[PDB]
DNA sequence: TTGTCACGTGACAAA
DNA sequence: TTGTCACGTGACAAA
């Protein structure tokens, strides 16, 4: 698709309150006549960098802040320049999450952190440690149910356990993240992953479990516990499960450390509606009424707007979310975050499945998470080099065929031309290419 | 995932009533103690052939009958052996849809055909032809609405228009489909796709429109018409739209001809639960109570079970579905169907976006749809030949380097060795490889 | 059908 | 960093 003047198109993930956001777009359309379309395409965080490099893509893209640094580095986002009065309306730390190279690259919307979600009727007192989950599963499997089910296909869900005993993504020292210092293969990381793999090995969890499978099992009452964000609450509400939201379990006595995301809205640098997009985000979405409309669809978490977070913070589920977020860390927004996520995703799936040992999967993840992506010019240099190597050889064999007058078959390959040249120069070449004088 | 003895895992597309099917599973578990898990993974029709070739995948897979011929050719499905008494409970033509090389390869469930769905409040009198839609759109645009929106990313939804004036997939002759006689590039197909592309050029439809975009627009009352199947009805029921289901519009005075699919259930040849699978399908799903539970979730269309179809056929929406189905054709189940669908999908998306002209897109689609997929042995033949060609050349240059005494630099490529050979044999080689005596 | 050479990126290594 | 050769499939042709 392509941006065009007078209309706004928004991309937001399918697990957020896109219908609520569409209502805000409707009030925006009535007040100034600009149509707003909200769409929730799949793999939007991957599609955007592909289409925006050529000027395509939506007017506004919603995602957690961790992806936006890469978009900025690639020149895909318009610089955000809110007035002092508006900046004052959001918590300063949410602005930090969307600052890259000293510039604001998106509007922060809400703070997301994973929590432990449990079925009060099935589990009145949830466990406080990861280590007691296996025994709890034995007891619950006797009654037909299971202890815990969560998304094992996305490392965002498994990261809190991996990070608990010492795993880290990029080390932060002296005011910066060190891109070549990766903590995915240390003792803490290995221990956390090993415990997860052992749960699968001991049949307390299934390796192929994904978001829908886990959500269904918990919402239908088949599993005592799940790990998810604030967005998931709405479906649990409509179900018949009585749920609580609490702190994630400890592992080896240390807290689970979730990677904290700030749902953010960036403006396509290619959009001709940048002023309209600011007006929508600043004066319609980032307001009490606008955030409420979205939050009523699927909870946003701890919103960045001070005025409305004071209402939401009363919710004990948001309080547990922020308890988990205090034990966690705000994600970096550096461009290498995407390579880190792919690396850890492959490590978790490969170890959970048995295709690799935990040691082998995390060793590869460390290499992949620090690997430097070659530049376009480096790729073109390689391409051109091979083009040149083949052209030189082809000219040589063209000359040999035309002027050699070798005793060659009607149709033969260049290897047979090489052989005829070898014999003419005093060599004997055997059938397999063994060559000598 | 691998299937375990004593439990059933089912795969079914996410637009079908998987929750209703899960209720049927809970009854199977209640009466036999065998757990049944229903999952709806993305791209399941593509994942199944990849994982099932090695014994992985579900016990049962649901999809339209057109993919099952390919699965059966690759040995992925267990042969279906219903007693004659059971076969008599289903309409004969639905058994034909799942017969491949004389054998039954799946249980037929329901007959699906696309229909025109319209908003009666915005559009009391639906249009009878495609040709009048552009004018209808102009009128509705003055009211802040649009005429028609439907999924342009899947060729299933555009095929009824392409086939209307004479487009066909594979010609049927002498009791068989001719896999080399493809009709995606004839005058009828061109006329149909040109009309669709012209709708986009005159701003009556958007090229990026997909399933979710079209469903939301119709179910929120923003567009007067959509094209979809019976599965979509239940979401329209809960919405505020008062809708009708009617015959698809004519094009050039000829009826739109949808490709008719038979939702079918195949049994993984790797399952050790083939008898449990057969018991579940025959005695629990393909029953009045069984299909009712799935139909209440998301309508199946015209079910293959005569006893329950007598009830469902009373519904005017099913009558419209079968009116469209009579004007269409049952899809072939031959293995080439997947290559046909991929080709037409590319043709539609490339023409709708302007990346290719209608004639260029459909010319390419005809070639790709008729192309013979090289066998594994043909690919292996090619791989080994080039491996051998490189190995012979490597041995020649190994011997030249070791016994040549060519006065070469410390590091050089094989082209430089070849040049030394040439000069030794009485040739002169320029820098670009120009070689003469 | 088999067969030649092109193609751009991967595995590896010297520096 | 630059640089070699491998790698399997594509474009094209003889038959
Ligand atoms: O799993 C890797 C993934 O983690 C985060 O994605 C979260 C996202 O922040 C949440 O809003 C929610 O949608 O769940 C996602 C995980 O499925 C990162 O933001 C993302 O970049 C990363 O790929
Ligand atoms: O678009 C190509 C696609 O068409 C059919 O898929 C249908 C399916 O039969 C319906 O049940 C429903 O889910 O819509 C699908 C299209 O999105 C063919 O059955 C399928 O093989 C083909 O790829």
């Amino acid at each position: 698709m392509k941006i065009e003047e007078g209309k706004l198109v928004i991309w937001i993930n399918g697990d957020k309150g896109y219908n609520g956001l569409a209502e805000v777009g409707k009030k925006f359309e009535k007040d100034t006549g600009i149509k707003v379309t909200v769409e929730h395409p799949d793999k939007l965080e991957e599609k955007f960098p592909q289409v925006a490099a050529t000027g395509d893509g939506p007017d506004i893209i919603f995602w957690a802040h961790d992806r936006f640094g890469g978009y900025a580095q690639s020149g895909l986002l318009a610089e955000i320049t809110p007035a002092a009065a508006f900046q004052d309306k959001l918590y300063p730390f949410t602005w930090d999450a969307v600052r890259y190279n000293g510039k604001l690259i998106a509007y922060p919307i809400a703070v997301e952190a994973l929590s432990l979600i449990y079925n009060k009727d099935l589990l009145p007192n949830p466990p406080k440690t990861w280590e007691e989950i296996p025994a709890l599963d034995k007891e619950l499997k006797a009654k037909g149910k299971s202890a815990l089910m969560f998304n094992l296909q996305e490392p965002y869900f498994t990261w809190p356990l991996i990070a608990a005993d010492g795993g880290y993504a990029f080390k932060y020292a002296a005011g910066k993240y060190d891109i070549k210092d990766v903590g995915v293969d240390n003792a803490g990381a290995k221990a956390g992953l090993t415990f997860l793999v052992d749960l699968i090995k001991n049949k307390h969890m299934n390796a192929d479990t994904d978001y829908s499978i886990a959500e269904a099992a918990f919402n239908k009452g088949e599993t005592a516990m799940t790990i998810n964000g604030p967005w998931a609450w709405s479906n649990i509400d409509t179900s018949a499960v009585n749920y609580g939201v609490t702190v994630l379990p400890t592992f080896k006595g240390q807290p689970s450390k979730p990677f904290v995301g700030v749902l953010s809205a960036g403006i396509n640098a290619a959009s001709p509606n940048k002023e309209l997009a600011k007006e929508f985000l600043e004066n319609y979405l980032l307001t009490d009424e606008g955030l409420e409309a979205v939050n009523k669809d699927k909870p946003l978490g701890a919103v960045a707007l001070k005025s409305y977070e004071e209402e939401l913070a009363k919710d004990p589920r948001i309080a547990a979310t922020m308890e988990n977020a205090q034990k966690g860390e705000i994600m970096p927004n550096i461009p290498q975050m995407s390579a880190f996520w792919y690396a850890v995703r492959t490590a978790v799936i490969n170890a959970a499945s048995g295709r690799q040992t935990v040691d082998a999967a995390l060793a590869a993840a460390q290499t992949n998470a620090a690997r430097r992506k070659p530049s376009w010019r480096e790729r073109e240099n390689n391409r051109r080099r091979e083009r040149r190597r083949r052209a030189v050889a082809a000219k040589i064999y063209t000359g040999l065929r035309a002027q050699g007058d070798y005793n060659l078959p009607k149709h033969c390959d260049n290897n047979e031309v090489l052989k005829a040249l070898c014999v003419e120069a005093g060599w004997v070449v055997e059938e397999d290419g063994t060559t000598y004088r």
